Order: C-alpha cells, then sequence, then structure tokens
C-alpha cells in the first residue's frame, strides 16, 4: 500500500502566499505515488492513517512536529525550512531547535540552505528547489523601464529599500515601479501610500490574485526583490520562468535561487545600489544589463521545472517510508 502523506502548512486554507502554494503544489506532485492531504495542525480526526509528515516552518509548525515525533519516534518526519526558522529562529528559539533534532530529514529550498544549519543537522538535510510553470518570454518596449516587486508587506521583505530607491528615482518619468502585496505589518502600507502620492512612477497595487500577479511579472522588464532573508522565494522563480530578469538583495536565500555568479545583486538595504542597477537597466534599453541578466536567468530556469521538484520529492518520500 502507498504511503499516506500529511503536509502541515501554517497558512490559512486558500491563502495566496508561499506556504500555501508550496503545500498545494507538493500535494499535486506527490499524488501519483501517495494519498496526500494538507492541514494546519496535526493530529486531527484522520491522523491514525497518516504514515509520513512533511511540516513547513520549524517554529510555526513546532507543536505538530513534536506531536508526530512522540507518536512515531524515529520515523516518517520531514521538517521544511521555509525562511525565518532557518535564517532567524533556529539561532536561539527552543521550538525550532527541537524540530531540527526530531526530524528524520530536513528540507531546504535552495543549494545554500544547509550552510545555515548546525553541522550535526547537515547529514539529514535535503535540497528541494521549488518549481513553477513557465510563461512565454514577451518582447518588451525600450520606451520606459517597468519594474515590479511582489510580496505581502512585512519587515522581512525589507520594502523600505524599494520605497527609498523609488524616492531616489522620484523625478525619472522613464522608470516605473509597481509593488504588489497586502498591507500586513503595522504602517508599511501607509509608507507605500504616501510614496505613491508623491512619486507617480511608484504604484502600490495592494494584494492581487496570483493569475494577475504572474501576468504582471511576465509583462515587467525586471523583478526587484529586496528581502532580508528568504527560504527560496516563489516570486524569483516566477520571474525567471517568465524570462523576466531579477534585481535581488545579496542574502543567501536569493543567492541560492539566482546563482553565485549572478550580475544582478545589490547589498541588503542599499537603496542607492538598487537605484543604480535600475538606472543601468534603463540606460541599456534601445550589451545592456537587462540582456546580460536575461542570459544568466535563462541558465537558472531549468532548476524550477516541476518534474525536477517531483523527482526530488519522490526520493525524499522513499527515504521517509
Ligand atoms: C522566507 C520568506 O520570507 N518567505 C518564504 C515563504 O514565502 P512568502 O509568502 O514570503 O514568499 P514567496 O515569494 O515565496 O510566495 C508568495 C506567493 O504569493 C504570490 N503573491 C503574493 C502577493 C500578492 O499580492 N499576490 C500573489 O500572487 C506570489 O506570486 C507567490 O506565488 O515561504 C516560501 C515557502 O513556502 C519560501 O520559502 C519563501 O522564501
Amino acid at each position: 500500500s502507498n504511503p499516506s502523506l500529511v503536509i502541515v502548512s501554517p497558512a490559512l486554507p486558500g491563502a495566496n502566499n508561499g506556504n500555501w502554494r508550496t503545500a498545494q503544489r507538493w500535494k499535486a506532485l506527490l499524488s501519483p505515488v501517495c494519498s496526500a492531504r494538507v492541514v494546519q495542525q496535526w493530529p486531527d480526526a484522520d491522523a491514525s492513517a497518516d504514515t509520513v509528515m512533511l511540516a513547513l516552518h520549524a517554529r510555526r509548525s513546532a507543536e505538530s512536529i513534536a506531536h508526530w515525533a512522540h507518536a512515531h519516534p524515529g520515523r516518517g518526519l520531514g521538517v521544511v525550512l521555509t525562511g525565518t526558522d532557518l535564517y532567524q529562529d533556529i539561532g536561539s528559539d527552543p521550538q525550532a531547535q527541537r524540530s531540527l533534532q526530531l526530524a528524520q530529514r530536513l528540507v531546504v529550498l535552495q543549494a545554500l540552505g544547509a550552510e545555515a544549519l548546525p553541522p550535526e543537522c547537515r547529514a539529514k538535510a535535503r535540497v528541494v528547489y521549488q518549481s513553477t510553470s513557465a510563461r512565454a518570454e514577451l518582447p518588451k518596449s525600450a520606451r520606459q523601464l517597468r519594474a515590479v516587486m511582489v510580496g505581502h508587506l512585512r519587515q522581512v521583505k525589507s520594502p523600505q529599500t524599494l520605497f527609498d530607491a523609488a524616492r531616489l528615482l522620484c523625478g525619472r518619468e522613464d522608470i516605473r515601479i509597481d509593488h504588489i502585496g497586502d498591507a500586513g505589518d503595522a504602517g508599511l502600507g501607509e509608507l507605500a501610500r504616501a510614496l505613491a502620492s508623491d512619486c507617480p512612477g511608484y504604484r502600490w497595487l495592494g494584494a492581487l490574485p496570483h493569475a494577475q500577479t504572474r501576468q504582471r511579472i511576465q509583462r515587467a522588464h525586471v523583478l526587484v526583490h529586496t528581502s532580508a532573508l528568504e527560504g527560496g522565494a516563489h516570486v524569483i522563480m516566477e520571474a525567471v520562468r517568465s524570462g523576466t530578469p531579477v534585481l535581488a538583495s545579496r542574502v543567501p536565500g536569493n543567492v541560492g535561487m539566482l546563482g553565485n555568479d549572478y550580475a544582478g545583486y545589490f547589498p541588503h538595504g542599499d537603496a542607492a545600489a538598487l537605484a543604480a542597477l535600475l538606472e543601468a537597466c534603463r540606460a541599456g534599453q534601445g550589451a545592456g544589463l537587462l540582456d546580460s541578466l536575461r542570459t544568466q536567468c535563462a541558465l537558472r530556469a531549468p532548476l524550477f521545472d516541476p518534474r525536477a521538484e517531483q523527482a526530488a520529492l519522490f526520493q525524499l518520500l522513499n527515504e521517509l517510508q
């Protein structure tokens, strides 16, 4: 009999965010070799039939991770390091530390992940790059540069770097910056509203449905991503797999997605460096930076093929049962 997989995701059901997206995608990819279901917490009325658990976020799902560990000591637990666990919490957070100890396998979502784990956790760490469907690379206009950044506004997304680069470029009518994401963390949507009132090339569109978000990523000349940390951001692969090049903060989660040799990084929180890269992208339109970055992004794009992710998850499942 095939395994009965439970995926634990701290996301609300139907949420438009990474943690829901990963859990739903993994359920789809694994369905040909197992019975798969997604929950927010474990156990539940259906818990007795589950044989394997993949739990997202070593802190946020720590109570379900421990429930599983105590019910199945030494068997069937994979803990998936989705971001603030790996790059924040495992530091000093006893829940995140326990989850790391209890897991039979740890999953990181790009090549650099295990560098952030304790050395005693590296032998059971597995890399599972995420995947996304491709979109046709669109030909685009040289008349203007249109940038997009995508992320629900929270401090970890360092939206202030974008706000500050948009402000440096306030008078540049030839450069447009669209920003997609809900107004989560206290007062970030107010900063975005004030900036869009002052600097008409900058627009904060609020949260948009995923279909519309993918279409805007495809249509933009460039995707800007400023975060302090990422587990392995969906929006970077969504751009890459649309033929939209990226400007990203030099933090491990981003470097793991775009490569050690990528020419499109700026130092974390350096608004001037980001504004300089946008000016260089614009200058090149008409040898140009956008073309250089498109070439580099096209070599990354096969990392994000769902067949690749499926094969990595099939291997992981066979290890856990
Ligand atoms: C560490 C961190 O800070 N973020 C992590 C978190 O995802 P996040 O939710 O922080 O970021 P993400 O970019 O991985 O995923 C956001 C998803 O929502 C979509 N979107 C977003 C806003 C909006 O208005 N419309 C829209 O469609 C976007 O297109 C993407 O598919 O979990 C993921 C795994 O599950 C990854 O590990 C991320 O790196």
